[PDB]
DNA sequence: GAACACCACACAACACCCACACACCAGGTGT
DNA sequence: ACCTGGTGTGTGGGTGTTGTGTGGTGTTCAC
């Protein structure tokens, strides 16, 4: 083991000032780590995190895409708000729009109708199966791709692949129905909704090191 | 009543955890 | 020509194990 000084310490929140977005990873203190000798991206991450983090106090200005902002004058902008980071969580309210796009477009494939309208004659207004009574049962597409580019477009919080992953991964595991009659379960019991959490179901990778321990066993950069 | 070595832990250092956001691809079906 | 299941990958937010920087406790020293 070996002790972290101040000259170490501040060296570590000038990285993290001029890398806001990456506050939270990994790869940032196996970077760090490469300019400081006897320290690991572990122990570097810890040591900003329970010891440093307190001691932010700024941060400099970022672009979306997602390091650098500067001025007229070609200096530096201190903040004291925080960027987004790399990955954004899913909320109960996004979980929902979701559900409810999906059993918008499941309606509009089986009957060719689309709510809160008719038709996408004849035949009786108000006839329309419709559609908070419709539950889509074992229904789990065809959905096109013109559906996540579309619903990201709308919805920018995640992308079109994040969108799918959820919708694939934790939609059609608790189901598209099962969530719309949570959801409006809990707002009806004057209760906060939650974003379906605890489906990651995926079939065991023994080998392959667990992620997020850059150690001293590499490191060893080489470079 | 300063001064000098030996033995604790407690806390500091560094390891390791894991579910999932966001990602890309092959194979089947489609055509 | 495209839906869709298989699966990489490292983030976000922790937690587990372990080596060491001071302090606390106790003997072979001038005054
Ligand atoms: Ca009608």
């Amino acid at each position: 083991k070996a002790s972290f000084t101040d000259e170490e310490d501040e060296f570590i929140l000038d990285v993290v000032r001029k890398n806001p977005t990456r506050r939270t990873t990994h790869t940032l203190y196996d970077e760090i780590s490469h300019y400081v000798p006897n320290h690991t991206g572990n122990s570097i991450r810890h040591r900003f995190r329970v010891y440093l983090s307190k001691r932010l106090e700024y941060v400099y200005e970022v672009d979306k895409f997602g390091k650098l902002v500067r001025d007229d004058d070609g200096n530096l902008i201190k903040t004291k708000v925080l960027p987004p980071s790399i990955k954004r969580k899913f909320s109960a309210d996004e979980d929902y729009t979701l559900a409810i796009a999906v059993k918008k477009q499941f309606y509009r494939d089986l009957f060719q109708i689309d709510p809160d309208t008719g038709r996408s004659p004849n035949h009786v207004p108000g006839s329309e199966p419709n559609f908070a009574a419709y539950r889509t049962q074992s229904r789990r597409g065809p959905i096109a791709r013109e559906f996540f580019k579309h619903f990201a477009e709308e919805h920018a919080a995640h992308t079109e692949n994040a969108w799918r992953d959820r919708f694939r991964k934790f939609l059609l595991a608790y189901g598209i129905d099962d969530y719309i009659s949570y959801y409006e379960a809990e707002k009806a019991q004057n209760r906060e909704p939650e974003p379906m959490k605890n489906l990651t179901n995926r079939p065991k990778r023994p080998g392959v090191p667990t992620p997020g321990n850059y150690n001293s066993a590499a490191k060893r950069a080489r470079n």
